[PDB]
DNA sequence: GAGATCGATCTC
DNA sequence: GAGATCGATCTC
DNA sequence: GAGATCGATCTC
């Protein structure tokens, strides 16, 4: 199933402050959980940074298909930020502190998909 | 200038989770602890390490921050909540919560950069 | 420096 | 009282 | 600054 993700699925996340980075719907550490009600929102872990972890509203997932996926995030990301500052942020090419991981992680989600959920469960959590 | 810097205690209410004693703390991942959500100057929030569960971490609106001082604070937190929750924390929620607990106090009787030293560990994992 | 925003101070 | 404006502040 | 608005008038 009734829920639309489960743990182990990959799915593009957007947080304030982040670019749109690819994630995989996991347990929380200290809840055990992996959604729960505020609106729903689902646990999540960053690819390409471990320590990373964060819940997420559904409105702010998008099953992950490939990175193909990004500029059409970034543009509907802006199309919906009111304001200017935060239509500017939005379009602004990923940083340098942050490039090195985030490729890691689209690296690393092209690989989880190759692999079956539980494979990818064991490795990546 | 800001209310909190990195390693200062706080009170963090999460939704789901019991009031629960944090440290404030760089972000793995943007290495930034501060940040307005929206880039909104009204929507401050602040990165925080959970005491007690190492892997936990959270950005936090300001506004759902208290300076930590005791634990005898938590009544108060509970029943400020339950006004705008009440059942007693259980089972292994709450022996987590009750070592995150010990873990404050000590760090409350030390100095900040003693706290930041004495407590990386937390970072781990 | 550049871009955007927020606000005390003007013209009307 | 309502724009217009010249900033001064904040993020980058 | 500039229209509506109140007071004591001019002048009819």
């Amino acid at each position: 199933h009734l829920l639309k993700y489960n743990v182990g699925d990959l799915v593009w996340s957007k947080v304030s402050g982040y670019p749109w980075w690819p994630c995989m719907v996991s347990a929380d550490p200290l809840l055990h959980s992996y959604t729960k009600l505020k609106a729903r929102q689902y646990h999540v872990q960053f690819f390409g940074d471990a320590p990373e972890r964060a819940w997420i509203f559904e409105k702010s997932l998008v099953a992950f298909e490939g990175e193909g996926q990004f500029e059409k995030l970034c543009q509907e990301s802006a199309k919906q930020a009111p304001t200017k500052a935060e239509k500017i942020k939005l379009l602004k090419p990923i940083s340098g502190k942050l490039r090195a991981q985030w490729e890691m992680g689209i690296v690393q989600a092209e690989e989880a998909a190759s692999m079956s959920v539980e494979e990818r469960k064991a490795k990546f959590t």
